[PDB]
């Protein structure tokens, strides 16, 4: 039983309102538009009076969706997660607040990046990948382990390092190697989306102008 880190959309609007108006230079890209070729197309809250539906057999459904799907996600972040980017991916970034050696002067902050994944044709998933941030607490930017090591020393570096892949759950708490670790590193991921789109429950349906979207927090399973 193989598990993938993508989440199935098993609901979406089987129609979409979109405008379309021709590109123009100064567009400046966001949510509810995207440009398409020669085209801009708006959709979702971006829709004025005028309007005309598409369908999921049409090409250009899959397009504008794979957008408009994040531009929703983007509406429904809970907290303590932050939106750190939106666009073709999304990308949520939240600080770890438990407690670990040299917290003082490291900060670390777990990030879901998260694309679109469509496929034969009329299928939606989110493919979903964790990464820790490592930043340097007093100035908030990105530091190396070399910088580290140059910064703070050799001590600090290595117990960055195990804290970490603990918190990757690549190692235990305790910073040693377990047998289970890519059944609870993948229920992290899944906990980690659930807690950023507010849900206790392992699916959670979210509101559009065009309908609901309902998304199943399980990993896609390859028997
Ligand atoms: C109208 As709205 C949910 O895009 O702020
Ligand atoms: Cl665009
Ligand atoms: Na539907």
């Amino acid at each position: 039983i193989l598990y993938i880190n993508i989440y199935p959309i098993v609901n979406y609007p089987e129609t979409i309102k979109v405008s379309a108006i021709p590109y123009y230079e100064e567009f400046l890209p966001g949510k509810w538009k995207k440009r398409i070729g020669d085209l801009i197309y708006l959709y979702g809250y971006g829709i004025e009076n005028e309007f005309d539906e598409i369908d999921n057999s049409n090409a250009l459904f899959g397009k504008i969706f794979r957008k408009y799907l994040l531009d929703i996600l983007s509406e429904n972040i809970a907290t303590p997660w932050q939106l750190k980017e939106l666009g073709s991916t999304l990308r949520l970034v939240k600080e770890i607040t438990e407690n670990y050696e040299f917290s003082n002067i490291i900060k670390l902050q777990y990030e879901l990046i998260i694309n679109v994944h469509h496929w034969q044709n009329t299928n939606f998933g989110i493919i979903v990948d964790l990464k820790i941030n490592i930043l340097d607490r007093e100035n908030n930017q990105r530091i190396s382990y070399t910088k580290i090591k140059d910064k703070y020393g050799e001590s600090v570096k290595k117990k960055i390092w195990v804290s970490v892949q603990a918190f990757h759950r690549h190692l235990t708490p305790e910073g040693k190697k377990y047998a289970t670790a890519m059944r609870d590193k993948f229920n992290l991921l899944t906990g980690l989306l659930k807690e950023a789109f507010g849900s206790s429950e392992d699916e959670k349906t979210f509101s559009t102008p065009d309908g609901e979207i309902k998304i199943v927090f399980k990993p896609l399973e390859i028997v």
